[PDB]
């Protein structure tokens, strides 16, 4: 029913996607279209991450996880993530993603993901992949 | 509350779809770049079913939740007439989480060149008809 781990194997597939449009934006500026696609890949990175975290919490019991707010907050409490801010930063993102027409928004949201969430999401990989061997 | 001025950032939101629509037309998009079709389809997407609801409001019809509910009115009222199609882009929007699967991006890519993007001009102009009145 509920695996963590498979989950992990799916959100390490989508991290790897969006790491080459942060590589590519490191060669050349990105075209509009290209940030709505980093936009996207951010979107499906992080529906994955806070699938996980619920996914995890459900084994230690906890069943009253609903969303990414809630994910979030426990993961930050129980140390799978540290930069609690940046997490819920997220989560507000997210809530933009019907306005990134708006070059404005669509620009403020890229440059959190190459900033910002790229290295997030991959040091809580490296949390998570460190637990799943344990 | 407003159903015109939602239909002014729908026009602006497909405008961006359009663009991205027509450089198809030139040379194949990359991976990166269909993600940003499939973006810009669901913004267009998100004002198109919001306008629908928006405009039945002014009929007193309430009862209008989410894109289903809008779609189905929209076609019962005339709004829309390839009913099916517009009820495909709801599956489409319920399967952007798995887009890192290139089928499923390429699948929503095909959807929105050859289908969606006509689907979305009409109903522009059937909009922009009922606003002069
Ligand atoms: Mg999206």
């Amino acid at each position: 029913d509920v695996r963590w781990q498979q989950r992990l194997n799916n959100y390490a597939r989508a991290l790897q996607q969006l790491s080459l449009a942060v590589n590519l934006a490191q060669t050349r500026p990105l075209s509009d279209l290209e940030k709505q696609g980093l936009i996207q890949a951010f979107e499906f990175t992080h529906e994955l991450a806070w699938n996980v975290m619920k996914d995890y919490f459900f084994f230690a019991g906890n069943s009253a996880i609903t969303g990414s707010r809630d994910a979030t907050r426990e993961s930050f409490n129980k140390g799978l993530i540290k930069e609690g801010e940046i997490w819920m930063e997220m989560i507000k993102s997210r809530n933009q993603t019907s306005h990134t027409y708006n070059q404005s928004v669509a620009d403020e949201i890229v440059k959190n993901i190459i900033n910002f969430y790229h290295t997030s999401f991959q040091a809580f990989l490296e949390k998570m992949q460190g637990l799943k061997e344990h």
